[PDB]
């Protein structure tokens, strides 16, 4: 027909009829049938879109999420679905269950872990919840005294763990815990990967989506299963990882998130009179990542640069996790607003051939840009959410609006496709992905 | 809060939810607990609520119903999920597996029918497809090639065997047909029901709505039961029926949907080009029933009259069901105006204490009414929907809206009740109804 | 930027805007300077774009137009504003103040008349003021208590006096009484036309709309102008006007409306209890214009004809003029069914090049089709509403419903123009044209 | 009938058409009759209002506004219509024509001056603009520059003339400057006022406002215009006022204002490049005027204390103005959360009998609350939008929400009245305020 967008009614409704639909009981698949089992930074955005619809389920996504988490504090970014095929690397693969002291009984998870987005689903939670009356702010404020200890544990893990220099910088020891699988940010820490006996194995990922040009090349995956090897040898032991892993690398997008959820879950425990002593601790820690990720930028523009631990070297590329400053605040007032004229001219938002004003995964005149190709180019919904929602937080109501204005008129086909080719608006990726239509239903619920 | 009301995209949302939430897989239960089974006129009004959702969808739940449809045509009130207790009388009671000859073979089912409504969802669903393209189109025009007979042959035993002296009215055998189980229309046939030895049971429904005021009394159900047994004696035979049922009454409200469903479904047979006699024979049977209709009502207002066949007296009554004219026309002007003054008077939709401007199940007025039981007062959102889309295709546009503005504002409390408290607007009977939830959808979707 | 077009309530807070900025007291200019002036078909949809926002006012405007009618009941074409110039031809073109014996006293006014749509204005401003509450009914009451008999009035001139012949069927003598200037209907009536010494003139409405190719020509200037002259030779005398003018043709989309107008105003007449020998009389007019219009129907297609009186034959074009008797009713069933198919076919609604499905003036398939200029081809948002209006009355809803989305689709650039360019969706003629605000409004309001 | 409200579309329409409505050609009165003139902050608020329905005349009512500063730089609280009576006191009790050297020529004013929402008039004006192409951009942009020296003078003068002493706080000489004529903030210092011999004078105010309970005394009057007598003797000079004026106090909540003020205009002027002195002065001021601000709050509660200059001492009052530290920022992080828990608690918005979740103009727990007295109780929606704008840009996203929200709903009823009855939700004061439907515009817009 004429238009085949749908108005925001049709389109809120939908965007629940997916969300539901891909809800297995006590958990959500990020995807129908690419993703069958838990991602972690994907429960939380998911709790965020159940939390208009029924803040009960929103509050057992992120049990179900926490049930998983290691003896040590750490989320594992997979929590596998019982009886489910069909995603590869499985558990199996992983061997967490017989390799890693820390791992939780009674459930399969990765061996890995993913961006801190948690506190910013609690705090959406209990937005919602205080509207709602008496019962289901009750129910909110049990998730509280529930997990709270559970929530403290995982900031605590991220901060001792993975800061263990006290940088105020996360140390990733895969790509797969950045959330940017394909990022050309890790490009030259790949480069140092080299594999030795890898068990062989057959890619699932590329039989669901068959367009090679739309996921990672199998040289990459050959990297990303070999670090695998390298957890497995060590029996996933913290203490062990700096001496062997062939990826070591400080990302300062999930810093600045860490800094974000510490001061997030911080007001939270000011709010419901949570122990003193966490609070300080997680205002500590809002504080030292922010200063941490403003120690890696760029002195004219403001960018924020990732860092190569095992190089000794300052990781310099054109994706949108150079806007971290932006998230967590701390840059001087100058070089924000060189930032932000960064972000909205002609190498991201500003680029005069983007079908929407919205924020590529990796700017369109990098010389790394590849339209169609996960991370190096498409335009992703759960980012467009998560910097209109910082934003917001920072006082910037109509660059905030102007990106959920934008990203709401890319869903309005309503495929709900995990990333969206950046000038033609093609949906790519997954459809039915369960974060985008968690954006659409944050941003209209 | 000050305003527990949900915004439309919210609301919405919510009943998609709620939808897909009551799905089993291929059949969507008429509430989660009170009715966990397929309701006929119940599947028609989901598949209404599917329609914005998913075609697709939609079209297996008219599917699912027509899979279990009986040899002779007849569209049973159940079809029972497998496995699924918690609901009586269940499929051991009817026991039409091992004594219907028309029963089919791997469903189990009632023995009585409901409502011709279906043709509206057809409609419903057609007109979505037609604005979603054409692999969309396709999936209706297919449903239409593979269903097209079964919905003549639902009509043609409804024309030949509910009507067998072409009355244009047709007769029911149980209440339950009516889909206004305990409406003071039927007290009086009611009152001529005797049960012999009544096999023991144990009342289900009571047990999940345990206020007494909002279901019927045990009275009453050892009525409904005893019909069964009636039934049941005679093997579900059509031909025995008006031998030995107790109750035997002509439905004008059902006899009106029917008229309507007739018009509707000849209109698809034309548009999609159907075979030519059985388009004579739908309009013809619209026609019969319009006609049937007129015949039983009042000469000063115009309100509809049921008739008891065994008393041969009509039957007069207060209740939602006078308005079955307005369904399907053929008042002369004089007395269509005289009944529209009814219904938008201090009886019905203008009584000075409704909390909205709603059709009440029984007049306000009337010594029948009880505000909180069922079908003797309550407002029904199914029913406020069913009024507003056939007024609408009267071409009385502001009526109609007027309808779906004040069934909004009620249903915009989100619980999505079965029926509503008149005055108070307290919500009732079963919560997470699916049709009230698909009502919401379509005047949203 | 991406998206120039408005939300609904950034729209209609625009269109409103636009309304009052057109009012210069009493009554609203057709467009702020090519139509600096109250037109009488204009004022009735300005009426419905102001009921929504002031029942008052809205009675101001159809009272001030009512202030105007002509001695013998017509309600002529244009009201002047007093001392206002830049447009042609003006007041002393026309002459009627001297002239015209019936003219009214006190206002200036042409010499010609225009469609009867008043009556579905006073039907809007009704249904408004209802749901407003005592005091805003009581302002409606008083209009028809002051008012019904000046519009029995002009209904009476228009039935006794354009149809002198009782054919049922409205006589023009100039084809801007058909509201279609340049219609390619009236071409070969036009044609006839030969202009004698035509006292010499300076058109204004080309210095306005400098683009000739969407104005009518010069040559076509002087056939309008000429047929003036042929009138005020006669001193507007409807008895002398068979016997001189030159362009004499029978009108059928201004016979359907005054079929559906005199169905409205009678039963707006039965609800507030005005003579029954004037509701008789309407509903005796509404028959015999629904005849009339069917009269003029292929009887294969159902398309309406217009007629030409001067040289006794079928005017055949093909415009939307040609839908005439859907607004009406009446068809035999088969032909309705016929005339719809040319509606939604490709030859108008759904030509493969249209920006939106709408009904373009003339079709784009006709010798005739020019997309620019004017009545022949342009899609006039005024036609829109009018046709879902009348679908909506004739039950249609989904037919109304999609031409209201498409409509308002296509009116989101905010220009308010006059017509748009059906291809490409450029607005044409004068901007902040009132009626296509009033139709935005009432699609909103 | 059951529901006065109107939908969001109606009530942006009726906004709109209230505005246009309230437009005398360059000026838009405050109301049409109590206030038939251009107030000064009005005048901010109309443009805000105005910006979404067209930026050109938005930009007009600044310009003209601006066309009545004086030459010390002084922007009066009211510019009078030319010919206009019907308010008191009017432009001859002034006599600033007469007397006061800095008056403008062929403009007439009053003589005090109003708070400095302007800048954020200018803020929004700029940010719709930027939405809506170059030709838009090029108007706002042309203002800037034909106006930007004129703001910079009027901040200047307030930084200057009314802070001699640099404490970062506003010195007001009337009651009336504050925008909060009557407000028990400023008893105290009135009941030190003591009249001489007051020229004799008739209100106008309560012709048009009859009830005595919604205005202010006669008492009061009398000693808002004795002030006037004391600024005329001295010919409203700026360095003869101290010496003169009975009543003077440091307004924190003008004061908490001019801080926001001069933050906008000064990223105004980095985006737009005005000079760097300007700017540097800017973030100065603004810096210095939260300080200010900051100085007077109490160290438990954070509440902000205006100080009565005369008296030397600080005055302790329960009104919205004590929030004034929430709109600059400035408190140390443990006092900003106990100033948010008074806002949120039963003091001010968490009072239990408040009919919406909105902030009273003076605390209904006050001794001093009078529910209907104009700034001593009632709900203003001018107040509900400056702070959900300054809330939104501390980055509190949810508290602007549902103040947004809150404040949609108490104006859904269409009566856009000045001020609201706090726990009935009354309408009072003036119908048609401008600002109140430029709230709604903006919150809608």
């Amino acid at each position: 027909p004429h238009d085949p967008s749908f108005t925001p009614t049709q389109l809120a409704a939908r965007a629940a009829y997916l969300l539901r639909g891909n809800d297995l009981g006590t958990m959500t698949t990020a995807a129908p049938l690419l993703y069958p089992h838990m991602w972690s930074w994907a429960a939380a955005f998911v709790a965020i879109g159940l939390a208009p619809l029924s803040v009960e389920r929103a509050v057992v996504e992120l049990d179900t999420l926490l049930s998983a988490q290691w003896r040590n504090g750490m989320i594992p970014h997979i929590v596998f679905a019982n009886g489910v095929d069909g995603y590869f690397p499985g558990p199996a693969r992983w061997a967490t269950a017989t390799l890693a002291d820390n791992a939780p009984r009674n459930r399969l998870t990765s061996g890995i872990t993913q961006p801190p987005v948690h506190a910013i689903a609690v705090q959406r939670i209990l937005e919602h919840a205080r509207t709602r009356g008496r019962s289901t702010r009750a129910v909110a404020e049990a998730f509280l005294d529930r997990r709270w200890g559970d929530l403290m544990r995982w900031h605590r893990w991220l901060a001792e763990c993975r800061d263990r220099n006290e940088r105020g910088r996360i140390t990733l020891y895969h790509g797969w815990e950045s959330g940017m699988d394909n990022s050309p940010r890790w490009d030259s820490a790949y480069a140092n990967v080299v594999p030795g006996k890898l068990p062989e194995y057959q890619r699932a990922d590329n039989v669901i989506i068959t367009d090679p040009s739309q996921r990672p090349s199998d040289g990459e995956y050959d990297r990303y299963l070999w670090l695998l090897e390298e957890m497995k040898a060590v029996r996933y032991d913290d203490e062990r990882l700096p001496s062997v892993m062939s990826f070591q690398v400080e990302d300062v997008f999930f810093s600045a998130i860490f800094s974000v959820a510490c001061q997030v879950l911080a007001e939270i425990g000011e709010d419901y009179k949570r122990p003193h002593a966490d609070v300080k601790d997680l205002y500590l820690w809002a504080e030292r990542f922010r200063a941490g990720v403003v120690e890696t930028t760029d002195q004219r523009t403001g960018a924020a640069r990732d860092f190569d631990v095992l190089a000794e070297k300052w990781l310099v590329t054109e994706t949108a996790a150079q806007f971290a400053p932006l998230l967590c605040g701390g840059l001087p007032h100058d070089r924000e607003r060189a930032l932000l004229k960064l972000l909205e001219g002609p190498r991201f938002c500003g680029h005069p051939d983007l079908k929407y004003g919205l924020i590529p995964s990796t700017s369109p005149v990098s010389r790394d840009f590849r339209p169609r190709e996960y991370w190096r180019g498409p335009v992703w919904p759960v980012l467009t959410w998560l910097f209109s929602w910082c934003f917001a937080r920072r006082g910037w109501a109509e660059r905030a609006r102007l990106l959920r204005q934008e990203g709401l008129r890319q869903a309005s086909d309503g495929s709900f496709a995990e990333y969206y080719e950046p000038f033609t608006g093609e949906p790519l990726g997954s459809m039915q992905q369960s974060w985008t239509a968690a954006a659409v239903l944050d941003w209209l619920g």
